[PDB]
């Protein structure tokens, strides 16, 4: 089966989020993965997906970063790339997925990170959106286009934060779980940034 | 005589698009249907060409990247084009077409592969518009420039998308005809947005 | 002695256009009738050129599209100059008049060109004016920078365009007798969009 | 376990500002006081993290900029960091701290710095910002994008830096202690600045 | 003694305008006229002066363009230097005059001039603004920024420019002597320009 | 010990200005002279130092700029810097200076000047202001973003400037102490106008 089978997260409006780490390796074929997400984001989530990037550190003095991991996130949906050191071919549905022109790409505070997705991997977004310049700009609030995912969920829903915060604020402690709860979490809250400033 | 002889689609309005595709060699002219693309383009489509290209990825980093197909739609045609890489001489006629400043080439997202295609290529569309931003402009809704091909459609004309959410949907599993209707509609679509879009 | 002694076409407002067709080799001499245009441009059109180019696509992918001539458009003269491969001295006067304070040089979708011009050739033009963004602003109409040449000056003057479109419907059965026609028509009809934006 | 045992200061409005100061070899584990500065941050500082970062000139032509030290500060905590010359990998956490997304990172006059920080040591601040800017905007005071870090608490807060401007006025001649406390002061100083700014 | 020892001309105005004249081999001494220039710009030029530049084109293939001459002019004044190919010492003190911030430096159309100016001869004008640039905003008009130099004083001052449009209107019909004439009086028109702008 | 004992100054106002001028081998000290400097701009100088730089020409095209002499200005004092070349470690005094932002590096038509610090030398001001543009925002006049220093100095202050310009109107025959007075006297002025738009 290829259903998204790792732990569901409960939010704060009762909804749910499911699950599906991959340690992606040579010849994981994660193109059925990107399907659901795809069909979940235009059947159910107003065809936005919410992203992240996770780098490895290194060393143009940024040419050694490694694009370790990746979020997605939908209406239902979340998926964790542990992308392997170096790239391999199963990659370029990885890399088709993203120049797709079916889906919003939508981000908090990526122009940094495209820039390092095109210089370290050739990977072009050709559909993103750095989602905090169009939220302080739709609502003539400067301070909005230098938030952070936490806090630019907050000038934009203020839903409880307490459970974030707490994982957060001990992240050195957090295992495996509870980071992949923040992820989900803030993944899912970023959906509801972008359906609020879009469907508005 | 030359002709789009391939499959017909009616779109939301009993209208048919006429297709083509051509597997383009190195002794392949297709400058006749180019050539059929501007007329019903000058004749009866003030002058706006829609079009979209598709790459085949790869891995200077973005040096991966390779034009393997143009999709070229008029009000009432629709030119799939699928080309060989590299290129040969006879796609000449497709750079001088793009060239072009008796029409406008109308494209969605297309930012990057207009850079991308540019350094890759060497196929300057001197007269392109990425119509994304146009939108967000005239509408005064700063979310167009930031839209899929479909929702800007959706969120400028509002018509009927039921055939074409479901084919996109499934899209790793829609039949070589279901994604060239998707394509189809899609072109049909912007043709419209343009249309709209010109004039108000 | 120099003269446009070529085919002299009659405009819709009953005006005529004077031409001149040279296929500059590697010896001529083109100053003659470089004179002439800027002598109507000062004395008859009030430093208002209005010009447009063609390239040879040859197969840093851009470096090889090299200038193939140049349309030169004033008040009653349209010159045509065709250039050979590799240029010789004698085109030196080409140079320094389309980088002129003399005069200006509204181009028509010519960003790209100055890139090529610059980039390719050293071809450099002081004072140029891309005609649709001055058009787009001075009369509130977005779309003005988009448009080709047909459209921006419809949008604009109102005029009668039967003849023109009628012949780049079907520009390639087009003799180059016609082809030039509808280039001094195009050329005329920008010369009269300037004459107006200038005085909005 | 962790704490911050070098000396507080306590600042003009009574509180105390905890200080620590270490000396990162190749092997010291700074993730326990940066952990604690997010943990603060996060649960005391509304996710801001104010920086400042030092350089040592060395003879690209800035190619001899050398980070020695930086500075993060919450309300409750002023973290410096000394680095070492040898950039070994347990300063990865260092780097991954200017990399996350949980907090901000809020600088004066900022833009040389990451500039900087980008071309010797492969370091990007995903989320920052060089806050003179917001405050010339948010209070439509054009000026504040170009004051040093006093005259801007100055001209923003009006409060007393007599003790501040006592100390840097004898720069030269001051000691370590000393030191300590006006970028100390100025930590503590540019926490407020962002809390009266974040949401005025 | 060094002086302006040329032809004078009557400006519409009844104003006269003294010139001077000068081939730069490598043995001459500019300072002196250098001098005057600055001391009537300051004295009674309000230390504006008009500055203009022509080149010696050449087969980045704009590398092989030489600052062919350089015209330097205020009210009463106007120094015509032609230069050797290459430059000797002598012109450091034409690179000192353009440096000084004693006054502004003003010509028409620089942009393509400044860069090929630096790039081709480490020649930097540090304080100069293109003065039909700033001649457009200050008077609502988008289209005074794209004009040649002859128009940008008709439409900003409105006066008779007959003399020099009929010269303009022959310019291979002219010898050295004419070729200085409408020099010095383009450099009085944009003086005037200046001033018009200067309280505005 | 170390003050400024060079010939004092009568300003406008009856104030007066204290010089130095040190001409900077590999082994001079301006170590209490920048120390100096920075305390003069904290306890009476509105935390900012006005600036001016001035460059030796020799012969990348601009790569044969030398820094040569450096101008350093406060309320009270205008400290002199003539510099050799190449820098040695005497230097580093220096680059630190330009690093600190307890003060606002003010200085008139800047662009270039900045620029050639860092491609020349290397040499960062992180907390620099090219004034004439705060005073075309603040002071409501386009132009004064295109001033010379005197001029911007006059057209903000109304200030007398028949000294300033007397010196240098016959710039050619002052001499050192002449060129320093004149120096000195556009410090105060830039400071001057400084402290006015501060408080706008």
């Amino acid at each position: 089966s290829a259903s998204f089978d790792g732990p569901k997260f409960k939010m704060t409006d009762g909804s749910y989020v499911q699950t599906k780490t991959i340690d992606v390796g040579s010849s994981t074929d994660i193109s059925p993965y990107l399907s659901l997400i795809r069909e979940d984001s235009i059947l159910n989530g107003n065809r936005a997906v919410i992203f992240d990037v996770y780098w490895d550190v290194g060393f143009t003095k940024t040419s050694g970063w490694s694009l370790s991991s990746v979020k997605l996130s939908t209406r239902n949906l979340c998926l964790f790339l542990r992308l392997p050191k170096p790239f391999h071919d199963n990659l370029k549905d990885l890399y088709r997925f993203f120049a797709s022109k079916f889906v919003t790409f939508v981000g908090v505070q990526i122009e940094e990170d495209l820039d390092l997705l095109r210089e370290n991997h050739g990977l072009v977004i050709r559909n993103a959106i750095n989602v905090g310049k169009l939220a302080a700009e739709a609502r003539g609030t400067l301070v909005l286009e230098f938030l952070g995912t936490r806090e630019l969920a907050h000038r934009v829903l203020w839903s409880d934060l307490g459970q974030l915060d707490s994982i957060e604020a001990k992240w050195e402690k957090a295992g495996p779980e509870e980071q992949l709860e923040a992820a989900a979490i803030e993944g899912w809250l970023i959906v509801n940034v972008w359906d609020q400033l879009s469907d508005e």
